[PDB]
């Protein structure tokens, strides 16, 4: 892609780590909205929601300096930044499925309808401000591939051992961010705006119940167990 010329080493690795890959279904079940899931199994945006947990952990370990971090480190990030990797990635690829919700492969629901499946009048607003935000921002391709590493690298992070290390890390994509919107763009401004423009659930504790979807996703897939594995 032309996109790639302007970007430095860890600025290609990162787009082309991809973390814009977007949850399936398995093959051959098809979706009707009108069908309800009720009563033995889950709803999709429930098994959409536990496809995308296990590509973000994929795409984790393939962004070059997460793997060197101490296991517990790695576990303390992904805890820390579930929520708004799942949010980041999911209002990117609904800009150009707009009013609609798209959820995965198969699955486009209005706001209405997300609600009848999981979500309440909370969880809607908090999508409608993040995809608003990108929206202003008119993030390209590139962008949100490296918006993404810098989400996971948090240095705030609860129960982070290793905070230097990561605020390096962070560092690390801050500068393939500043490089390539001053390289392809010629403003260096750019990198600041988006940067602060760009929402951040763990300023006041995602637990707020205004997106707490974590809690269903935290507890049906015993995520601790499962993080372990993949990064093992
Ligand atoms: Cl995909
Ligand atoms: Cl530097």
């Amino acid at each position: 892609s032309s996109d790639l010329f302007y970007c430095d080493d860890l600025g290609k690795t990162l787009v082309n780590s991809k973390p814009d890959l977007i949850p399936r279904l398995p093959d051959g079940q098809a979706f009707d909205v009108n069908v309800a899931p009720e009563p033995g199994q889950v709803n999709v945006m429930m098994q959409l929601g536990y496809d995308e947990l296990r590509m973000i952990i994929e795409w984790a370990r393939k962004v070059p300096g997460f793997n060197e971090l101490q296991m517990e480190d790695r576990m303390a990030l992904l805890k820390s930044s579930f929520m708004d990797l799942n949010c980041l990635r999911l209002s990117y690829r609904c800009l150009p499925w707009l009013p609609k919700v798209y959820f995965g492969h198969g699955v486009v629901l209005s706001v209405e309808e997300t609600a009848s499946l999981g979500w309440n009048r909370d969880m809607i607003t908090l999508w409608e401000q993040y995809v608003e935000r990108l929206q202003e921002m008119k993030v390209d391709h590139v962008e949100f591939c490296l918006l993404n590493a810098l989400v996971l690298f948090y240095p705030d992070a609860s129960g982070l051992k290793d905070k230097p290390k990561v605020t390096s890390l962070q560092g690390d994509v801050l500068k393939s961010l500043r490089h390539y919107t001053v390289s392809r763009f010629n403003d260096s401004r750019r990198h600041a705006k988006i940067l602060l423009r760009l929402p951040a659930l763990r300023t006041f504790s995602s637990k707020a119940l205004e997106s707490y979807l974590s809690m269903a996703l935290d507890g049906v897939l015993k995520v601790d167990e499962l993080v372990t594995e993949m990064l093992s």
